[PDB]
């Protein structure tokens, strides 16, 4: 999502 990577340092979703 953002700290463990979500799919680009944001959630995208």
């Amino acid at each position: 999502l953002l700290p463990i990577v979500g799919n680009l340092l944001k959630s995208l979703l």
